[PDB]
């Protein structure tokens, strides 16, 4: 209601990572910004980039860290203070190794499922009770290190669905903001 909402898409900066599994949060955040017609801009008191808007009548703050994945929470924490958002009202979109490719789920709390980016947020907010919009990417093949897997692009067949999957994730976030 009155309380602001901080929606954070996780990912790594740089063009080499723009289309990697570990960056779905960035993509989904970009669909959301476009859908609202809001543009991102530097936030110096945090180091991340922000875009503002409305959804379900709710005041919205969309963001993407400008640091690398592991230092992610380091920018989100002070971004929440600047806009005075409670952790519970923080929604973070991320790729999830524990969900099958394209399977989208919602949850406030729980583990990080090996996602290093989620671990820095928890580490930063001092709690795991912030909202998450999980986007399944499936598990890594045995021929590939989990950390390497998330930093590689999607397979040819997966790449074809990624767009529709992110649209569904953006929709999931909007409904989540609507009454989650």
């Amino acid at each position: 209601m009155a309380e602001p909402l901080l929606v954070v898409g996780l990912g790594n900066p740089g063009a080499n990572y723009a289309r990697t599994r570990h960056n779905l949060g960035f993509v989904v955040a970009d669909l959301l910004a476009a859908r609202l017609g809001a543009k991102f801009k530097a936030h110096k008191r945090s180091g991340a980039e922000v875009a503002t808007g409305r959804s379900a009548g709710r005041s919205l703050v969309l963001a993407k860290p400008r640091c690398y994945m592991n230092e992610s929470g380091r920018q989100i924490g002070p971004l929440a203070k600047f806009y005075s958002v409670a952790p519970a009202n923080i929604i973070v979109i991320h790729d999830d190794l524990d969900l099958e490719f394209g399977r989208i789920r919602l949850k406030i709390g729980g583990g990080e499922g090996g996602h290093n980016g989620l671990r820095s947020v928890v580490a930063a907010l001092g709690t795991k009770d912030f909202q998450r919009v999980r986007i399944g990417i499936g598990r890594p093949p045995g021929r590939k290190d989990p950390a390497a897997f998330v930093l590689e692009n999607f397979t040819p067949a997966e790449r074809a669905e990624v767009p529709t999957i992110c649209e569904q994730a953006a929709d999931a976030t909007e409904l989540l903001i609507e009454q989650g």
